[PDB]
């Protein structure tokens, strides 16, 4: 397995990542307040997808949802604060190779 | 002004912040989701302290709260989720000169 490829962009209020997999099954999202787990089976050849992330700031994941897609599945998440500041998506600055910034919807809503 | 020197452990459930200042006045803590604020003067010649930190974790402001002695003042913040594991107590890996581990009270209840 390996994770999936996925990019993200924030709104005041909701947290966006999206995991570009084509003809996902199995999806699997497990939202907690503080991690975020995606995972699934792409293709007919079953191939695996996990990811698994510490988030930057709190989220609410009874209040955080997903939607898929043939193309992609994308979730969205609840900032535990309205308003909240991300500078990055994870609660450390390493870098992650499967992970980039979602240059076609980001705003620089503040 | 400047921080005052602060020490801090935890609890499963509670993160603990003290804050020294001897005959401290004007007292003001302001707890956020995740920040904490403290501020107050410090005795006769009301030496201005101020002491801003973004929390590792989010905490509940609402059943935060602090306690105050001619001694110092102890700042109790629930964590916003029962058991989370407190590395540090800022968001990022930060060397900050005025905090320091309270290795009296430190305890490895995990």
């Amino acid at each position: 397995m390996q994770p999936a490829s996925a990019k993200w962009y924030d709104r005041r209020d909701y947290v966006f990542i999206e995991f570009c997999v084509e003809d996902s099954k199995d999806v699997n999202v497990n939202f907690e307040k503080s991690k975020l787990t995606f995972s699934c089976l792409g293709g007919s050849d079953n191939f695996k997808h996990l990811n698994e992330i510490d988030l930057f700031h709190c989220i609410d994941p009874n209040d955080s949802k997903h939607k898929r897609t043939d193309r992609s599945i994308l979730c969205c998440l609840r900032k535990g604060e309205s308003g909240q500041s991300w500078p990055r998506l994870t609660k450390e600055r390493a870098k992650l190779n499967w992970l980039s910034v979602d240059f076609n919807n980001w705003k620089d809503w503040e």
